């Protein structure tokens, strides 16, 4: 029980990085197989079932590029890769992966999706108003802002859950310079 299907995408926004990067939040998504027949569909492989059952439980019913998507589990075991238009996808051991390290469960803010997102990684003389800026280029509205104490993390409030979903997908991995890379979590903190 490893392949999530998940169904009602929007056919003309959705890649399989972008379901990379949402499912990511729950599991390590191994390979993403958007279907030829009905694009609006797709199949995620997660690194195993309790990773499977996580991402089906907290995103089933969110919304992503405008539209609820549904989320269950495939009647499928694994994602076969091809022997084309980019449909399919391998992540197989990506750097990107959030539970490379043993006990990561615990550590990667593994909440449900929420209008407050957790920033880490930030480097100096980046300043708030730069990262108000880039949130707001997503489309969206930030209507709090918070650096922690040392301003390598800091929390940020969109208008929506919608819009915080949105935002991440955008801006997780974004190179905020130096060699610098944002993590964008969910948060159930409130500013
Ligand atoms: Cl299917
Ligand atoms: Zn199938
Ligand atoms: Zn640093």
């Amino acid at each position: 029980n490893t392949v999530l299907l998940v169904s009602n995408l929007n056919e003309e926004m959705v890649t399989p990085q972008s379901l990379f990067t949402l499912f990511g939040v729950y599991g390590d998504v191994q390979r993403v197989k958007i279907l030829y027949n009905k694009k609006d569909s797709a199949l995620i492989q997660m690194a195993d079932g309790n990773q499977s059952q996580l991402a089906m439980n907290h995103l089933n019913g969110q919304k992503m590029y405008g539209k609820i998507i549904r989320v269950t589990l495939s009647k499928h075991q694994t994602v076969q890769l091809p022997r084309d238009q980019g449909l399919t996808k391998d992540f197989g051991n990506s750097p990107l992966h959030r539970f490379k390290k043993p006990g990561s469960k615990n550590f990667q803010n593994i909440f449900p999706p929420s209008a407050t997102l957790h920033l880490s990684n930030i480097p100096p003389s980046v300043a708030e108003e730069d990262l108000r800026t880039l949130f707001a280029n997503t489309g969206g509205t930030v209507k709090a802002f918070k650096f922690f104490q040392d301003h390598k993390m800091a929390l940020l409030q969109m208008a929506t859950v919608e819009e915080a979903i949105q935002a991440l997908i955008d801006l997780h991995n974004y190179n905020l310079g130096e060699n610098h890379h944002l993590r964008v979590s969910f948060s159930k903190s409130t500013i």
